[PDB]
């Protein structure tokens, strides 16, 4: 909750199909830092149930594979919030976006806020938009975020961005 | 050469003394990705010699300790720009500072600059200032950085920030 900026009016139909996580940020470097660090995941696609949920296909580096993880967000009272799939209360924060291009959100848990904070800068295509880079950013001003990742084009195109 | 910002009127007799790697970003994830990664060095402090030379106090994790290495770095014809010690016609270039707070510098690879350059934000105590990380982040406007590190005072006062 510690994420004061939400987006108004989410229609989560028009978020439907293909993503890619262009930036990515989170409070402590453990976070995001290897390759296998815990929440380096990287979005396909996200798929909403008309019953209201939002399933988010992604990938990761588990093993020495980039295996494909299916999560699913189950919708609550306020409409850009969601709890994720797991004993930890972790709800998935929708910041804006504007369906065309661009889409920021955050994960975070419940219990502790600070200690786990991550967000991304999710775009249509793989081009570097230096217009949702610049929203991303001041979005993350007011957030005590510690790393940031950023990739190019050619990491976009390939699995888990190598 | 790419850093086009270098600081005017340096007096490297002026920037002696202890300095806290506050900030890290660098044009490459793998530069400064792991704890053991290659460029993940931590500037203890900087002893100029009455030769115009500057010796380079710092911490790298290599094996599996914090092991303190010892860099020297040759003045050249520009005073703001240095040449490190390997092979590598490596380039030390400082774009600013007021001595008293705060030095940005950036680390260069004449053969390869966009896929060898780290630049870091020196403090003089263990605070976070912000007016420092902003001026900072204004020097890395132009610069394809793809990673950016930030520590919190608790982390700065360990070796090897841990």
């Amino acid at each position: 909750l510690i994420v004061t900026q939400t987006m108004k009016g989410l229609d989560i139909q028009k978020v439907a199909g293909t993503w890619y996580s262009l930036a990515m940020a989170a409070s402590d470097i453990s976070l995001l830092d290897a390759q296998s660090a815990p929440l380096r995941v990287y979005v396909e696609e996200l798929k909403p149930t008309p019953e209201g949920d939002l399933e988010i296909l992604l990938q990761k580096w588990e093993n020495d594979e980039c295996a494909q993880k299916k999560i699913i967000a189950e919708k609550t009272k306020i409409p850009a919030v969601f709890k994720i799939d797991a004993l930890n209360e972790n709800k998935v924060l929708v910041l804006d976006t504007d369906y065309k291009k661009y889409l920021l959100f955050c994960m975070e848990n419940s219990a502790e806020p600070e200690q786990s904070l991550v967000c991304q800068c999710l775009v249509r295509t793989p081009e570097v938009d230096d217009e949702a880079l610049e929203k991303f950013d001041k979005a993350l001003k007011a957030l005590p975020m510690h790393i940031r990742l950023s990739f190019n084009p050619t990491q976009l195109e390939e699995q888990c961005h190598i």
